[PDB]
């Protein structure tokens, strides 16, 4: 049945809440963003309002097949009511198109979920400055000290070196990127630009690229793989058995394979700063684990919710084991003592 941690009291409203069926007294569907486990439910038969920012509208249009008068994009940044009720969507950080929603309810209770998100001090002068939150909705995917992680700057700065050293030393090198999801367009962008290639590409891939307002998206993307120098596979393909594979459809034009996996966190990260970073070589085939992460690190959450001061916290992650949910409580409890609200 539907989870209490996706219900928002007061209303009849849910997030991410679409695998439940009818889900009984809901009157609007929130989607925070266009992520599977999120969206899981979704379809061209889905006849309820679904509110969502621009970007999220444009994929359910697209890839799903939803139909456009029971899609209600919002603009970002600004009070709407929905239902009778005063909502606002803001930028979450996360991949394109995903907010956290802020609910003024009737009673003056103010509610933030973060949906999926990775803090950062930019949000302390979004509207969130301007009033108190009594209870936040947290992304706590990393909510354990171990997770430490280098910033987005930092991971794009070796991954465009790497690459451009590389290419640069063998100008018959393929560079391969591994997805599986919308999020971390910057990491093969990013070497797309200094290589001076288009990024070639499934039409599939290409298509949910183009439904995400990117500045001069027709200027960096291609699916002509033929013309292009850094190509996108499926996340799984990157292995060494997938990407030899790979080589020879490529009908030797290239004798040197330099990939990249941008997971989310790996326990190389207790050890290894960024700079010291190496891949797994086979013969003619190097794979680069990048630590290029979309959620708050342990010390990016604490800071966002020290500053935020909220009088309860709900977890929407890491919720299925007992020693998980006393655990995270524990941090949220130090973190209140140490801060003083
Ligand atoms: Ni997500």
């Amino acid at each position: 049945t539907c989870p209490f941690y996706k219900k928002i009291p007061g209303t009849g409203f849910t997030v991410d809440a679409f695998q439940y069926g009818v889900v009984e007294g809901c009157t609007a569907y929130f989607l925070t963003h266009f992520h599977s486990d999120h969206y899981a439910g979704l379809s061209k038969h889905f006849t309820f309002p679904v509110y969502c920012s621009e970007i999220t509208g444009n994929l359910l249009k697209n890839k799903l097949h939803v139909q456009e008068q029971y899609i209600h994009p919002l603009p970002l940044d600004t009070e709407c009511i929905v239902n009778g009720v005063k909502v606002v969507l803001l930028d979450a950080n996360h991949c394109p198109g995903a907010v956290m929603i802020l609910f003024y309810l009737p009673n003056g209770t103010v509610i933030l979920h973060t949906g999926d998100f990775r803090a950062d001090p930019s949000m302390e002068r979004s509207l969130l400055a301007d009033q108190k939150v009594h209870m936040l909705y947290l992304d706590t995917t990393y909510c354990s000290p171990e997770y430490t992680f280098p910033s987005q700057q930092e991971v794009i700065r070796f991954a465009i070196n790497t690459a451009f050293e590389a290419v640069t030393l063998n100008p018959h090198a393929l560079v391969v990127c591994g997805t599986y999801s919308i999020g971390k367009e910057k990491v093969f962008l990013a070497i797309a630009d200094v290589l001076g290639s288009k990024v070639g590409m499934s039409q599939e891939k290409y298509k949910t690229l183009q439904c995400l307002n990117i500045p001069e998206i027709n200027s960096l993307i291609t699916t002509d793989m033929c013309s292009s120098l850094v190509h996108l596979l499926p996340m799984m393909q990157i292995n060494f058995k997938g990407l030899q594979s790979h080589l020879k459809k490529c009908g030797g034009k290239y004798n040197q394979i330099l990939a990249f996996r941008p997971t989310g966190w790996t326990h190389s990260n207790k050890f290894t700063r960024i700079a010291d970073v190496i891949p797994q070589t086979k013969g003619n085939i190097s794979i680069y684990g990048i630590p290029y992460s979309e959620h708050s690190s342990y010390l990016e959450m604490k800071r966002f919710v020290q500053w935020l001061k909220p009088q309860k916290i709900i977890p929407t992650v890491n919720v299925g084991t007992w020693k998980s949910r006393s655990t995270m409580e524990k941090y949220f409890r130090e973190w209140k003592l140490e801060a003083g609200y």
